[PDB]
């Protein structure tokens, strides 16, 4: 694909807890709107998921569609119930680099949209803001919170419409899908937490073999303790290296996957405040313009001037409102096949998750099998 990155040297940016890291970030993309074929960005995070929030609150304003997570810090202490550094050290931070990877093919996925110019030049060049990305004013989401006692009374005049009647089986549906998969999040982090004592049982089981065979002169035991315990630490990390990777990003896909199940209740929340919107100015425009109307024989006509203008260039504002509103439910659905066909893409990335579960547990398994068989002719 014409998307041709490289993402590497988590460089600090001196000492403290979950603040800052340089990521070198070199681009060798295709499709010449991006420039010159070779550039090689440093950017450091948690300064450019507030353009993130620019971008949230622009596809707020005018129903445009943002990719995936830039994910931040100030996670490890904060936030997160708990997260880890010496795991994070380059892990999370390829964790990020995985979150980057989605953001960059569906910053692709919307191509249009990728022409808003000043956002691309914002990610391919270092401009890089200062270090005061640590705050809290989300006084937005207070204002949201306010709102939705007006929402909790509002919302069967919103279920009256028929849109919805194409969409609320989608939430029910993904109701009952995000419930059962933060209850499978949680029982694959208790295997997560599980294998270690797993591993550290069994590591102590093979050092008390190499205790146990002590003490003794059965010499094919000595061998079968030198090949036993190795032949142990082998599937220890093997279990492993599986048990935490795939497990724990898999879980990370699904969260914010969950995050963006939380952006799009947003987003049709918006369609609903931009909704009553429209209906208490039409309300209030009936209502207030009538009442201007009926005192005509006062004889001013200026007055029926004026109300005809307001009532003509107000409802013509409001339809084009709500036909727009019809048209960003179409763009709504386009994306939502698109977030389909991530379904599959991320159904796909379980897939060759097996796939590369059966080819290296088999090649590398089966390949001790036959190279510990023929030492173990009669050789322990």
């Amino acid at each position: 694909f014409d998307l041709t990155v490289g993402i590497t040297d988590p460089e600090k940016i001196g000492d403290g807890m979950n603040a800052y890291v340089a990521y070198k970030v070199t681009t060798q993309t295709s499709l010449p709107m991006f420039r010159s074929r070779q550039f090689a960005v440093k950017r450091r995070f948690s300064d450019f998921l507030g353009l993130y929030e620019k971008l949230s609150e622009k596809h707020s304003q005018n129903g445009f569609i943002v990719p995936p997570p830039p994910e931040k810090s100030l996670i490890g202490m904060t936030k997160v119930k708990v997260g880890k550094e010496d795991s994070s050290s380059a892990e999370f931070l390829e964790k990020r680099r995985a979150a980057l990877e989605r953001y960059l093919q569906r910053i692709v996925n919307h191509p249009t949209m990728l022409q808003d110019p000043d956002v691309r030049e914002f990610l391919e060049k270092e401009e890089l803001p200062r270090a005061v990305g640590t705050q809290a004013l989300s006084g937005a989401g207070l204002l949201k919170m306010f709102n939705k006692a007006t929402d909790a009374v509002s919302k069967m005049t919103i279920k009256m419409n028929e849109s919805d009647i194409w969409f609320e089986e989608k939430l029910q549906e993904v109701e009952c899908e995000e419930q059962r998969l933060r209850k499978l999040h949680a029982v694959v982090e208790t295997l997560v937490n599980h294998r270690k004592e797993l591993a550290l049982n069994t590591a102590l089981f093979a050092k008390s073999l190499a205790m146990l065979g002590s003490s003794e002169d059965n010499t094919a035991l000595s061998r079968a303790l030198s090949q036993l315990a190795e032949v142990e630490e082998k599937i220890e990390q093997l279990h492993q290296e599986q048990a935490n990777n795939d497990f724990f990003l898999l879980a990370e896909l699904l969260s914010d996957y969950i995050r963006l199940l939380a952006i799009v209740r947003a987003a049709f929340d918006q369609r609903m405040k931009t909704w009553q919107r429209w209906q208490d100015a039409q309300a209030t425009l009936q209502k207030k313009r009538e009442s201007e109307a009926r005192l005509l024989w006062a004889n001013k006509p200026d007055k029926l001037q004026q109300a005809k203008d307001e009532i003509t260039e107000w409802e013509s504002r409001v339809t084009q409102y709500e036909r727009d509103f019809e048209r960003i439910s179409t763009v709504v659905r386009k994306e939502v096949t698109r977030f389909e066909k991530e379904k599959s893409k991320d159904f796909k990335n379980h897939v060759m998750k097996y796939l590369e579960t059966l080819l290296h547990s088999q090649q590398q398994l089966a390949k001790y099998w036959e190279a510990f068989l023929p030492e173990a002719k009669a050789i322990s």
